[PDB]
C-alpha cells in the first residue's frame, strides 16, 4: 500500500513538535522530525571538522550521514552514528550550523532520500519547513502551523527559561526574524505553505486547541 502522509510545516516555535508526537502518537504512525536532521548534519560538520560553509564539502556528509530515530515509546532518541546527540543537537553552535547548512541547495537533495524513506506503512507524520512542497508534495494531508515572531520568540524565552539559561527577549525575537528570514527567503525549498496546505494558526490556540483542529483535518480525508 502507498503509506499516507500528513506534513507539518511553519516557523520555528508554532508548535511541531508538540503537534506532531500528539498526531503520531493517536494515529499509530511512524513521526519525522527533518528538522533533527538538518540539525544532525551541522552536527557531523563540527565534529568533522567539515568546513560547513562549504557546498562541495556538506554535500558528501549529507548523503552518507548516519542519523537513526528510535521507534521510541515515550520520549524521541536522537542517534548520530551510535550515540545519543539530544542535547547536542539544541545547543547554539548547532541550530546556527543547522541553518547554514539548510541553505545549500545541493546539500538539501542529498538529504532526500534518507527523510523520505521515513515513510511506511500505516503511514507517515512529516514535519519541517518544505514537506508538503519538496520532499512529499503528493501529501494527502498538508498542515502549516504559523504564529508571530514576537509570541513564538516568547516561547523560545520561556523554553530557553525552563532550564536556566539566560534569555533577554529582545535579542531572540530579532534572531527569531534572523532564522525565519533566511528560511521563507532563500532559493531552494523555501519556507511556504503548499497551495492545499491548512494555514493554521498556534498564536493564541491552546495546545489541545491545536491538536484538536489538525487532528480533524487529518481526519475527515
Ligand atoms: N524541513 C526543514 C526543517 C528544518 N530546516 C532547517 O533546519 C533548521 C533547524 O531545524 P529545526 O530547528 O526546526 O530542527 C532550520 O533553521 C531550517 O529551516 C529546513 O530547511 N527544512
Amino acid at each position: 500500500a502507498i503509506a499516507p502522509v500528513i506534513t507539518i510545516d511553519g516557523p520555528s516555535g508554532a508548535g511541531k513538535g508538540t503537534l506532531c508526537k500528539a498526531m503520531a502518537e493517536a494515529l499509530q504512525w511512524h513521526l519525522l522530525d527533518s528538522g533533527a536532521i538538518y540539525r544532525v548534519l551541522a552536527l557531523a560538520a563540527l565534529h568533522h571538522h567539515v568546513d560547513v560553509a562549504s557546498e562541495d564539502a556538506l554535500v558528501p556528509l549529507a548523503s552518507h550521514l548516519d542519523v537513526r530515530f528510535v521507534s521510541t515509546n515515550g520520549n524521541l532518541e536522537v542517534i548520530l552514528e551510535g550515540e545519543d546527540v539530544s542535547g547536542e543537537i539544541r545547543t547554539q553552535e548547532v541550530a546556527n550550523a543547522a541553518s547554514q547548512v539548510a541553505a545549500f541547495p545541493r546539500v538539501r537533495e542529498a538529504l532526500l532520500r534518507r527523510q523520505r524513506a521515513f515513510r511506511e506503512l500505516p503511514g507517515l507524520i512529516a514535519d519541517g519547513r518544505d514537506m508538503g512542497t519538496v520532499v512529499f508534495p503528493d501529501a494527502p494531508v498538508k498542515i502549516f502551523l504559523d504564529a508571530s515572531s514576537e509570541e513564538r520568540a516568547h516561547r523560545r524565552m520561556l523554553q530557553l527559561q525552563e532550564k536556566g539559561f539566560s534569555v533577554n527577549f529582545e535579542r531572540l525575537l530579532a534572531e527569531i526574524k534572523e532564522r525565519d528570514d533566511r528560511d521563507r527567503n532563500r532559493a531552494v525549498a523555501p519556507l511556504v505553505p503548499a497551495a492545499d496546505a491548512l494555514v493554521l494558526d498556534s498564536t493564541t490556540l491552546s495546545i489541545e486547541q491545536v491538536i484538536e483542529k489538525a487532528l480533524q483535518y487529518a481526519r475527515q480525508k
